[PDB]
């Protein structure tokens, strides 16, 4: 029929959006640039993720187009969810980068944003751990190949012994916080509840103290960073609003808002 | 959603504008921003962008060549309609479309058919000129602004001579093409002296076109003397530039060797007996 609408959304990606990513502090930029795009044409839910994204951003200084996000990205679940059954190593990339979009698009509207987040989280989670031929491979996760937090201390967590379920975790979550200020810490520190090892999220979905504890302390990080950089990230602004800063404050309580963010399943 | 006319638009903003400013056209941002920016409000430019892009990616790729054909007629029909409703808000985008079609006329080159789609995007160049200096395109003319001077320039054609048409008075009907002609020799190595040799039997004053049209046979001297121009600044580029390969085997060198002799090949070439 000719769509002019998802040309200009998509010319409006390569041209406005993808800066957009890597100012965030993000790296990788041609994958941004030219290696998603290209991927968007083999790969439909690709496609609509980033349209959807994009016809968000653009959102901001054209009316209309609020139902173009809305079509976009119910197109984007639905095929994401079954490509997300054939995972092949030929669209892994391709659901990454699908999953990086949505997120970041959930995150730019503010119980709805919850729910897409989690659901494309939980296509990370599907695709972990990827091979390092993957472009996203350094970008979302932490090297963790050698050997605090002031407002709630997990001090008396270490000694962590070699048979610990918080090995990894904590060695996971002190890494993060010293590349704190390396390229991709969004994507990481993002990417965190989703690549959490199956035994310590077992542990925290029954209530383990000492798994909550360190979960909050991931909180703190992740909020204090969305706090300090909400200003210049336009896809983050006003996340705080969204997460409280007594995570308490939450509406069961910091047991029911971990629930909402890890629980359900299909 | 339709991945092709996206993969087509993609290939546009990454692929084709870069080897349209590489031929020697300026105003980079005009190719690679604003026209796609006016393809979104004016669908007949989208087509013709579309078009192009195919016949462009149509090197590389089978199939393709039934979208070529799905999206020029599209971009005609639409123009077609534009072209009588032309306004402020649409004279830019009608003249891209033009630019766009002429190029890509000039891809499938390599009467039969590419002619009769030359003239009648060329007509669109016609019909919007002269262009307000308001417009992005005030790039497709020479400024005939200044003058000359202890009398100042003559153009000289070598291969046959306009030297008998010498001095040229104020009222001689040749005196506004033959001043646009010399001028157009002058800038053949400034930017977008593409766009300005291809324009230039559009833009031609409704006059001496007349004259052309009945067969003037100092009229047809002096093009003669242009098409000697656009053929040698073809010849020589056609190898770099990719939209022009072969556009030797289809404007001959000898004008009188075409199909009715020069005087067909002339008339063929253009569009209406002038009031
Ligand atoms: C926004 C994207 C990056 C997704 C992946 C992250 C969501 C955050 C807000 C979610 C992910 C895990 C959630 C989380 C896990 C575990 C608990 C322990 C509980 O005792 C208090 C709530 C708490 C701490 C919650 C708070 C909200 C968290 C930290
Ligand atoms: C390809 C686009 C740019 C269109 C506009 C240009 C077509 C060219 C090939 C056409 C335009 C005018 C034509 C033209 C006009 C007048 C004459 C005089 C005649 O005694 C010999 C043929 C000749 C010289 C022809 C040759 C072909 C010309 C030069």
């Amino acid at each position: 029929t000719l769509n002019l609408i998802d040309l200009k959304l998509f010319h409006h990606y390569c041209t406005e959006v993808w800066p957009t990513i890597t100012s965030a502090g993000i790296s990788g930029e041609r994958i941004w640039s030219d290696e998603i795009p290209q991927l968007a044409f083999d790969y439909p839910f690709l496609m609509h993720a980033l349209l959807a994204f994009s016809a968000t951003h653009l959102a901001r200084k054209e009316p209309g187009l609020e139902q173009y996000v809305a079509s976009h990205r119910l197109d984007a679940l639905r095929l994401l969810r079954k490509a997300v059954l054939e995972i092949s190593e030929d669209n892994t990339d391709a659901l990454v980068a699908s999953a990086l979009i949505l997120i970041m698009d959930s995150l730019a509207n503010a119980s709805a944003w919850i729910f897409h987040v989690k659901g494309a989280a939980t296509i990370l989670t599907a695709v972990w751990p990827l091979t390092e031929k993957s472009r996203f491979h350094n970008l979302i996760s932490v090297d963790l190949s050698d050997l605090v937090c002031f407002d709630e201390s997990i001090a008396d967590l270490y000694p962590v012994e070699i048979d610990s379920p918080y090995l990894i975790t904590l060695a996971y979550l002190d890494k993060l916080h010293r590349e704190k200020n390396q390229s991709d810490f969004i994507l990481r520190v993002f990417a965190f509840p989703a690549l959490l090892d199956k035994t310590f999220l077992a542990l925290l979905m029954t209530g383990d103290l000492g798994a909550m504890r360190i979960m909050r302390c991931y909180y703190q990080l992740l909020r204090g960073f969305a706090t300090e950089v909400k200003d210049k990230v336009w896809f983050l602004e006003g996340i705080t609003q969204v997460l409280p800063q007594d995570v308490d404050d939450y509406s069961g309580g910091g047991m029911h808002m971990m629930l909402d963010f890890l629980g359900g399943g299909l």
